């Protein structure tokens, strides 16, 4: 260990580079309990599009659950004004930090929450090269954040609109 953390920001276009979909991939935390959150998917296509009011974007997501349903979901995010860090609305104690991954497709968060963190990483690909996944774990455990969940992704993604 030791950060080659690396911030991805939109203080200063970021936006128009990371439109459409994402799959999430893998997640790691301080401990395993604000990573259970995630243990009934199989995987999950996100969307990200640009907001309709200022500083907003608008994130859709269907997950797939491990029972097979097909679950939407959608958030509105805000760009904090002079900052690298997004609000969610609905969720005042929550932010969100982005940052560069090792692999191409890749991109890496990290969110707080009330007494919790967590790493969450994404990619262009719903099935990365695993060498992706070990540098994610491996930046991860070096940062303390040992507690590790890998999305199975055995099942189909589910429709998601444009
Ligand atoms: C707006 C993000 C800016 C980055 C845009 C490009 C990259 C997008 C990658 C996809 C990011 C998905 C983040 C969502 C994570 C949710 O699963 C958790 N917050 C749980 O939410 P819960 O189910 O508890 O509500």
């Amino acid at each position: 260990c030791p950060s080659q953390l690396t911030t991805l920001g939109v203080d200063g276009e970021f936006p128009e580079v990371h439109l459409g979909q994402w799959y999430f991939i893998a997640g790691a935390a301080p401990t395993k309990e604000e990573l259970a959150t995630f243990d009934p998917v199989d995987n999950i296509v996100f969307n990200m599009a640009a907001g309709s009011a200022p500083m907003q974007l608008h994130l859709r997501a269907t997950i797939r659950m491990k029972d097979g349903l097909c679950v939407p979901r959608k958030w509105i995010y805000h760009l904090t004004e002079g900052s690298t860090d997004l609000r969610t609305e609905g969720r005042p104690d929550m932010k969100t930090e982005l940052f560069s991954s090792s692999c191409p497709g890749g991109i890496m968060l990290n969110e707080t929450g009330q007494g919790y963190q967590r790493f969450l990483l994404y990619n262009r690909s719903p099935h990365p090269p695993e060498k992706c996944v070990e540098e994610f774990k491996s930046l991860t455990s070096c940062l303390d954040s040992k507690a590790f969940l890998l999305t199975p992704r055995n099942q189909e993604a589910c429709e998601l609109s444009n």
